[PDB]
RNA sequence: UUAUCGGCGAGACCGGGAUGCACCUCCCGAAGGGUCU
C-alpha cells in the first residue's frame, strides 16, 4: 500500500538502457510473474498474470523470490 | 503493485561556583635651504 501506508515511496527515478531484454526471463530464470507452461523455473504460486493483481482468477504463475537483492554496481552495469 | 481500513500519543527548566592575573620608557640623529623694485 503506497497509497495508503506511503510504504516505498521511491524518488531519484534514472532510467539505463540495457542491451538484452530481461523482462521476463533470465537464462531461463523468470524475472515476474509467469504462466507455469512458459517453462521458466522459479517460485509457485497463484496469482493474475496481468494487473490490476487484485482482480481476475489467480490461476497458477511461476513467480522469482519475492525479494531478489543485486548489487547496485552489477544493475548498472547493463 | 496480490488489495481496500489505522496520526502512536501524551510530562518534564538540568541547574547549581569561580576576578585569570601577575613586569616591561622603544628610544636612539639631522638647519630644507636659495632666486628675482
Amino acid at each position: 500500500d503506497y497509497f495508503s501506508a506511503a510504504n516505498g515511496e521511491f524518488n531519484n527515478v534514472t532510467i539505463l538502457p540495457l542491451d538484452i531484454d530481461t523482462s521476463i526471463s533470465n537464462e531461463g530464470m523468470a524475472l515476474r510473474p509467469v504462466p507455469v507452461n512458459s517453462g521458466l523455473n522459479g517460485i509457485k504460486g497463484v496469482s493474475p498474470l496481468i494487473p490490476p493483481y487484485f482482480v481476475g482468477e489467480k490461476l497458477n504463475i511461476v513467480h522469482p523470490a519475492p525479494v531478489r537483492t543485486q548489487l547496485i554496481s552489477s544493475l548498472l552495469r547493463g
